[PDB]
């Protein structure tokens, strides 16, 4: 699976803080990718890999 | 990009606390300034690399 976020909230809370991130909130869902490749994911400044 | 904040407060937030930040607030935004210089930011006491 790849990254999934039906909002763009989720993928900022979840760029913003990775370990405490909502995988699941009220009608938006989010997927952590999950690969054989892992890639350093950044937005402006903040990093998560 | 540069620096840009719509309000101050954000700015003020995001020279307060580097990670935990939200880029985007109700009808305000704020950008991070990527740039291959990398100045450091001296808003009062606090410092940000």
């Amino acid at each position: 699976p790849a990254l999934s976020a039906s909002s763009r909230a989720l993928i900022d809370e979840f760029m913003s803080v990775k370990q405490t991130h909502a995988p699941i909130h009220y009608g938006h869902y989010i997927i952590e990718e999950v690969a054989p490749v892992r890639r350093i994911l950044k937005f402006g400044n903040k990093v998560v890999f």
